[PDB]
């Protein structure tokens, strides 16, 4: 159905580089680039699959979870999509043989 997951991963909408900045009440996250960049925040103890400094494609996760295919769509093109569309399915088969 194309629907947005309930427990969303958050993708990177550029390509850029990542630096971290966890205080007390708020954990946010920047993909810095070349030009200028957004600001990514989110609640703490979510878990991050991007090592600070490392280097994003655009639509790269950097939550982990599931990918809402639009903003994936919008982010990396159409064959992008597709590719995450079929193999996600296939997972879910796949696991009951």
């Amino acid at each position: 159905e194309a629907r947005r997951p309930k427990a969303k991963a958050v993708i990177s909408e550029i390509d850029g580089v990542v630096r971290i900045e966890e205080t007390e009440e708020k954990l946010s996250v920047f993909v810095e680039s070349e030009g200028f960049s957004k600001e990514y925040k989110l609640p703490k103890e979510a878990r991050l699959l991007v090592k600070d400094g490392d280097y994003v494609e655009a639509g790269q996760p950097l939550t982990r979870g599931a990918i809402d295919p639009h903003q994936l769509l919008e982010a990396k093109g159409p064959e992008a999509v597709e590719r995450y569309l079929v193999e996600e399915i296939q997972k879910v088969y796949r696991a009951q043989g």
